[PDB]
RNA sequence: GGCCAGGUAGCUCAGUCGGUAUGAGCGUCCGCCUGAAAAGCGGAAGGUCGGCGGUUCGAUCCCGCCCCUGGCC
């Protein structure tokens, strides 16, 4: 099972980060389906 | 008024009675390509699955109410 507490937290912190660094709304919409949509680091956590 | 059957992507519709709708066709975007296009080929974006709540670590799928189409009245 890969689904360690240092193993969320290390997409969290990524995802945290890369939002952080979102300047304009057409970046963050290019974040937002790399970590939070179906084929986000997330995703393939919960798909398991 | 009854037990049902339906509401799902921009359009027209499939599909699942709990952890990915690997959704389809067409519509939208990028590349190869063309003077520029399209097709073709190869990549992608986009749905909070009818609304408000209930159960649950987690609900498009299970409970209750309501909204709107139909079938029968």
């Amino acid at each position: 099972a890969m689904l360690s507490p240092e193993a969320l937290t290390t997409a969290v912190d990524a995802a945290q980060q890369a939002i952080a660094l979102a300047d304009t709304l057409d970046v963050l919409a290019r974040v937002k389906t790399e970590h939070l949509g179906d084929r986000s680091p997330l995703a393939l956590a919960r798909q398991a």
